[PDB]
């Protein structure tokens, strides 16, 4: 039964077995609510907890699974993928809680339960209709995140809205480190090779999805075809109300070569020096 897997941990990698050590979570100090699903997908299923702390305190937090396990390859996988948050520490970054390893069943990744869902869902709820200035904050704490993670030499590879998720005091933080064609750098698609330069690329296509509250980009294009379409020059439109001095910040983020692109450092300048200059409405902080 699918329920009786045992994974082997002497199969698994030595650098991935040695970060898993450090972050386990004892199975009695975790409640996995098993019936209250957040997000289900082809291979995992995330699912609302509560992790007692160490002094009887409950933690409300999401907690990860795979649905069928049948290799170690998975499982190691699924696992790279939670420990890769271990290092880093930044608000705009999410975090991990750790690593739940029962006798059997599937291993279970622990992260902060995040209220407010991924960015690109929370910016389409027209009961959210965040005003222009906050989501050129949201687009500020990503900025952010990505400079900390660019000075660790950390490169995302799959930076776009739906990768980021928002807690309940409006904090952004930027998660599911990497197919996304449409939001990769035109040597990206070329050369298969990502880089700090091509996330920034990408930081652009974000800027817009956040822009357009959510719109998909270059909805008419198809997959094999964007990349001479970026070729022949053309770029995502200006959105409707989207300031001037933010689109010229986007269209220098897809810069057809690399190097001239603004560095994560001076987009958050630069995104802040617009925050601040626009004086419109807005609810939420985003200076962490």
């Amino acid at each position: 039964m699918q329920n009786t897997v045992h994974i082997d941990l002497s199969a698994l990698n030595p650098e991935l077995v040695q970060a898993v050590q450090h972050v386990v979570i004892g199975p009695s100090s975790l409640i996995v609510h098993f019936n209250e699903v957040i997000g289900r997908g082809h291979f995992g299923c995330v699912y609302h907890g509560t992790l007692l702390d160490n002094d009887g305190k409950k933690i409300h937090c999401a907690v990860k699974s795979l649905n069928r396990i049948t290799d170690i390859g998975e499982v190691s996988q699924f696992l790279t993928e939670g420990i890769i948050m271990k290092d880093f520490s930044h608000p705009n970054v999410l975090s991990l809680l750790g690593i739940c390893l029962r006798s059997e069943g599937s291993p279970l990744v622990v992260l902060p339960y995040m209220k407010h869902g991924d960015l690109r869902n929370f910016i389409r709820n027209e009961t959210h209709n965040p005003t222009v200035k906050d989501l050129i904050g949201f687009g500020l704490q990503v900025a952010k995140g990505m400079k900390y993670l660019a000075s660790k030499k950390f490169v995302h590879r799959d930076l776009a809205a739906r990768n980021c998720m928002l807690d309940e005091k409006f904090t952004v933080k930027v998660a599911d480190f990497g197919l996304p064609v449409k939001w990769m750098a035109l040597e990206s698609l070329q050369t298969q090779k990502f880089t700090t330069k091509s996330d920034v690329w990408s930081f652009g296509v974000l800027l817009w999805e956040l822009m357009t509250r959510g719109a998909p980009p270059y909805p008419d294009v198809n997959t094999f075809d964007i990349t001479v379409y970026l070729l022949q020059g053309r770029r995502l439109l200006q959105p409707e109300y989207c300031p001037d001095p933010l689109y010229e910040v986007m269209l220098k983020c897809w810069h057809p070569k690399a190097e001239m692109r603004p560095s994560f450092s001076e987009l958050v300048s630069r995104i802040s020096a617009i925050f601040s200059t626009f004086i419109g409405e807005h609810h939420h902080h985003h200076h962490h």
